[PDB]
């Protein structure tokens, strides 16, 4: 396996951004990637995934910002669809902590129904520093309120 990835369940992992040298490595282990980095901060084209048969969701979140609740729901629904297909999914931004950790926390709440406080603790046990900003925490609170409705 690609040990930079940390799995929050059997199918979904989060990590820092794979370099071009790591693409075949990640493609061996994952069938889909959620790319949270802006295109202009990529060192290769996302066509690199397509030539390897890996499905791509490109839903960028600017550095040090939170996704909207609607953006987070779109990403969650897409991860669920790949997982239902039996695929393994890698979530990544650049650093592997803030934006990717937020989506990882959201996935646990969304898929397992975990409360925010436990999902947060889980992901930070995996990667200390995950979910970096107040806005990232706040969209996770909004997601929780959404889900409990």
């Amino acid at each position: 396996m690609w040990p930079s990835a940390r799995f929050v369940d059997d199918n979904v992992a989060f990590s820092r951004m794979p370099t071009e040298r790591e693409l075949d490595e990640v493609a061996k282990d994952f069938d889909a990637v959620v790319v949270l980095v802006e295109e202009y901060e990529l060192p290769y084209s996302l066509e690199e995934w397509k030539k390897r048969g890996v499905e791509v969701l490109h839903s960028p979140i600017p550095d040090f910002t939170a996704p909207s609740l609607e953006q987070l729901l779109e990403i969650l629904r897409w991860i669920e669809a790949r997982v239902r297909e039996g695929k393994k999914v890698l979530i990544h931004c650049m650093g592997g902590l803030g934006r990717s950790g937020t989506v990882a926390v959201a996935w646990l709440m969304y898929s397992k129904g975990l409360p925010l406080r436990e999902a947060l603790r889980r992901v930070r046990s995996l990667r200390p520093g995950a979910v970096e900003t107040y806005e990232q925490m706040e969209v996770l609170k909004e997601l929780e309120k959404f889900l409990r409705s």
